[PDB]
Formats: C-alpha cells, structure tokens, sequence
C-alpha cells in the first residue's frame, strides 16, 4: 500500500508494470559484480544489495534489451547509486580533496575506460568496467555522446558538492536545470538506443515528439524521486530536492511543498500521454516500407515504449527499495548501506 502523499492512481491504473525476463539472472550477476569490484563490503552486500532493488528498477525500464546490454546497464546503474553515496559521504566528511581527485579521475576514465580497469580506487575501476562494456555495443559516435553527456553529469555533481558545503540551497528553476544533470536525464535517454540495438540519427532522436517524450519521462522520474526521497534527504542534510527549494525560497511548508511537487509530477504524466501519441505516430511514419525505415521505426517504438516503462518502474522502485526506508534506520542521517 502506497502512502497517500506518494500515491499516483494514474500510474497504478494506466501504467502496468513490465519486467525483463533476464531479471532473476540480472539480480544475481550485479550482486556478484558489486562484490568482485569491491564497491560494497561483503556483509553489506549480503544484507542490503538485493533489498536495494537496483537491478529491479532497470529491468522494469529497458524492456527488450539484450541480456548483455541490460547487464552492463544494471552494473553501471548500481555503480551510479554507490557513486551517489560516495559523493554524499565526501560532502558530509568534508573530503574536498578526495572528491576533486575522484571527479578528475572519472572524467579521464570516461574517455578511456580500458586504461582504468584496475585502478586503485575501486569506485573508479568499477566505473571503467561498466563503461567499457557499454562502449562495445554501438558505434563510437554513440560512445562520444554518452561521454559528452556524462562529463556534464560529473560537473553537476561537483556543483552539488559546493552547494552543500557552502550551505547554498539552489533556486527552484536553478535546481530544475541542475536536476536534469544530477539525475542524468540524457544518460538514460542515450541508453535506450543500445537497449533497442540501434543508434538513432540526430534527425530522428531530436524530433520534437521524441525529445519531449524523453524529457517528460525523466522529469517524472527525477521529481518523483524528489518526492519520495525527501524525508531521507532532509534527515541527511541534502539540499538538492524540488521540495526543499520550494520550502527555502517560496516560503512553502513541508505539507505545501509535497503537494506542489505531487501536482508537478502528476502533470508530467498527462503531458507525456499527449506527446506519446505524437511520438508513436512518428514511429509509424518512419515505417515507409524500406528496411532502414522499419529498423528506425521499431527502435523508436521500443524506446518510446521504454520511456513509458520508466514511469511504472521508478514509481514502484521507491516503495520497494530499502534505499529510501529512512524510518527503519537507527540513525536517519546515515543510511546503513553506505560506507561511513
Ligand atoms: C543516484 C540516483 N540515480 C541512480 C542511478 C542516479 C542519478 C538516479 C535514479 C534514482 C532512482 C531510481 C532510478 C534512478
Ligand atoms: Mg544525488
Ligand atoms: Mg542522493
Ligand atoms: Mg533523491
């Protein structure tokens, strides 16, 4: 039963969940990967890994992905969560030096992952492994796009570092711009393409219907995370959250902020439903009877289909994952799955 302040009837009724058939194998392989890359201690992997549902949320997103593609995505995604934890700890413990070096190392590894497969920082080595594997599915032009997008993500994380250190809470739209980078909107959008086995030409993926559908899918995911992770983040002195920016700069109460974030989230759904029709019509138009046309049509259709899947997967993930179960922690400021 989903808490009323987090419940979205439209999602529950109109966005039925899907699960990739590779998930059972996925859950086990990523867990083993986390262990062997030493991204989490053995006892914490044993106790928390499965309950974090990191593989689950991705397996409910990129439907149709080749098992190998989904595996790389899941490993990368699990790494991403751990990176978020490391980022959080560096801020809390004021490790500005350690963060700056990690920041620089990630930028470097992003462009040449093979060179960093066995770096002394296991977080860097774990990153390099997943990225190298992600770079082996599509042409280098896609790899370059992934890199360009993630370079931006890293810098957004750096801005978060300075914000929390200086105690600055970003403005609403200042946050809204930043959130598209810290949530890595365009990374997940990029990853739709190897999942459907086709790098989309710019003319296709920059089609206004495709762009808008892709954007709304991510805005929902990011803002719903804000809604659900708000108590966790308030307790952990995190300042990056749409609700927090509303409390700080719009004089809204916690109750008012939650309500406003809900409405913005709900509006994302109905805006998506409208543009989804245009995006799917675009997919039909691509099928002009040619082999290339059918390929592009099928890829767009699958991608838009997964844009929709993101809604339900992210929705249920926040209610199933132990990551946000702050009420069950002895110390609300310090999640038990994080290395403190
Ligand atoms: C750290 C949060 N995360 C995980 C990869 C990176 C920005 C986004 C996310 C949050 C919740 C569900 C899915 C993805
Ligand atoms: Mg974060
Ligand atoms: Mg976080
Ligand atoms: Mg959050």
């Amino acid at each position: 039963a989903v808490p009323p302040s987090l419940r979205l009837p439209v999602i529950e009724a109109a966005f039925p969940r899907q699960l990739h058939p590779y998930w059972p194998k996925l859950q086990e392989t990523t867990r083993t990967w986390l262990l062997e890359k030493r991204l989490m201690p053995a006892d914490k992997v044993e106790e928390y890994a499965d309950g974090l549902c990191y593989t689950d949320v991705m397996a409910g997103y990129y439907l149709g992905a080749p098992d190998e593609v989904l595996q790389a995505i899941a490993d990368y995604s699990a790494w991403f969560f751990v990176w978020d934890d490391r980022h959080d700890r560096d801020i809390v413990h004021g490790r500005a030096g350690a963060w700056r070096r990690l920041r620089g190392l990630l930028h470097t590894a992003l462009d040449s992952p093979g060179d960093h497969l066995h770096h002394e920082d296991t977080l860097v080595a774990g990153f390099a492994d997943s990225v190298r594997r992600l770079y082996a599915f599509l042409p280098a032009t896609w790899n370059a796009r992934f890199a360009r997008h993630f370079h931006t993500v890293i810098e957004a994380y750096d801005r978060e570092f300075h914000n929390r250190t200086r105690g600055i809470v970003p403005g609403v739209e200042e946050y809204l711009e930043l959130r598209r980078l810290t949530f890595a909107h365009w990374i997940w959008t990029d990853l739709l393409e190897p999942s459907s086995g086709c790098e989309l030409p710019d003319a296709v993926r920059k089609h206004p219907a495709y762009r808008r559908a892709a954007l709304l899918s991510q805005e929902f995911a990011a803002w719903y995370n804000d809604l659900c992770s708000l108590p966790k983040e308030i307790a952990g002195d995190e300042v990056h959250n749409l609700g927090i920016s509303l409390i700080t700069h719009h004089s809204l109460t916690l109750e008012e902020a939650i309500g406003e974030v809900r409405r913005r989230v709900e509006e994302c759904i109905t805006e998506f439903l409208a543009v989804e029709r245009d995006a799917l019509r675009f997919a039909d138009e691509l099928a002009d009877g040619t082999v290339r046309g059918k390929e592009l049509s099928g890829a767009v259709r699958a991608n838009v289909g997964n844009m929709r899947n993101w809604f339900s997967s992210v929705y249920w993930f926040h209610h199933e994952s132990g990551r946000y179960m702050v009420d069950s922690w002895d110390d609300r400021s310090t999640p038990p799955y994080v290395n403190n």
